[PDB]
């Protein structure tokens, strides 16, 4: 299961500060055959950005996308769009956008299908808040999330979808959930789809951690067993840090 | 009141697409000083439409926008990154947004605060449901969502906003007002900004009609004294019914 380290930008830079990124980062991520080396940026910079990223291992990816292929939906975009512009990752059902942009888990869902129906590779998000964690849900949560999401795809889709399992109170609180916490929810994440999909489907899909990495946690996750890699927001807007990130996937 | 004509592609283009329509129209839409001729395009393609439509008569505006210029929000464009980006117009409010990704009057008024201080101008979008019209309150929740959408703005900048009506059920059904009724609630509209704002930024404001306009019925829009213009939407996407559309603002 090769790693795989997704940097969300969010809404954060300005479209120099964007290629400057790239430019300075391109040439020192790792090794495609290595990691994956994902940065998840701004719809207008994406185009600059799939240039800038020449050919180079540093992936583009967008935060969101629609489910439908051209519509009336003012102001989305879609998975034809991205496509066509070299665009090859994209996050799916961020809380961010969950709790505020009413992405419920139908839509999440849809977009998954339509994600892998145009040639994008999915990185799905999950998790559940501080309430349900207290409450114990957490595996439930998780379960019906991923469940749902993935709902409609075959074993050998699954295999190349991307899970993000990041608990809603570690995102940018600087509260990480810890390795063994984390690498249990993510092993039950993998336990799932091994219960829908198959034992290939779930051995080879890629679950991620995220909420609160930083390049000098990075390494604690990675080193656990169901865990594949990380899907960091804050420390992946400076170029170092990202470059610190990426290379923790033993370079 | 210069006449003002919008064209909102929605989510409908490719990149090469979207820059051969801008290629194609810039240099014969009409003179600025006459008809104000704008294009809403999909965020990953105004980096190259702004690019080539420098110099133009021919404006380039977003969809939409969220009202902070930084933020951890997964998936949105701040105001900052359209105007760097040489953006002019942003749609706010539209009913898809509003039906759908949970847009309220709080968060349109947040963003057209956020236009103006960002220099932007907001299409600022409003109108009323089938039933609310067959209810009688055309009038009603259409002068809601203008009174909550410009609260806060001075009347200084009241004139510089553009308030799109849109009887949500006339957008892309074919069906479309009578220009008398589409007249009768954009004057309503002015009566409200006149009273909010006395009647000098009323008499500046400009208030176009939305909903089904044919570069075959604009024009009956266009003679009407309360209606400014248009916010056009699949008649906008064909470079030659995009230069129908503006060309009967002309005169």
């Amino acid at each position: 299961r090769k790693p795989i380290i997704a940097g969300n930008w969010k809404m954060h830079k300005t479209l120099a500060e964007a290629v400057q990124f790239v430019e300075d980062v391109k040439g020192h991520v790792p090794p495609a055959d290595e990691v994956i080396s994902v940065v998840c940026a701004p719809f207008l910079f994406l185009d600059r950005l799939v240039q800038a990223a020449d050919g180079t291992d540093l992936k583009i990816g967008a935060q969101t996308m629609h489910f439908a292929d051209q519509g009336a939906y003012t102001g989305e975009v879609s998975p034809v769009m991205l496509k066509d512009l070299g665009v090859t990752y994209v996050i799916l059902g961020h809380s961010e956008r969950r709790q505020m942009f009413a992405e419920t888990d139908e839509t999440v869902n849809k977009k998954v299908l339509a994600a892998f129906t145009r040639g994008l590779i999915p990185i799905i998000c999950c998790g559940e808040s501080l309430e349900e964690r207290e409450a114990g849900q957490t595996n439930a949560v998780v379960a019906s999330q991923v469940e749902k999401a993935l709902a409609g795809l075959t074993p050998e889709q699954v295999k190349q979808a991307v899970i993000a399992y990041e608990p809603i109170w570690a995102i940018g609180t600087g509260k990480s959930s810890t390795p063994e916490d984390a690498n249990s929810v993510c092993g039950h994440i993998r336990s799932v789809v091994s219960r829908l999909f198959g034992p290939e489907a779930a051995e080879a899909i890629r679950i991620q951690y995220g909420g609160s990495v930083k390049p000098d946690n990075i390494r604690d996750f990675l080193a656990q067993q169901q865990i594949d890699g990380p899907l960091v927001g804050g420390a992946s807007l400076e170029p170092a840090s990202f470059l610190q990130l990426v290379e923790a996937g033993r370079h």
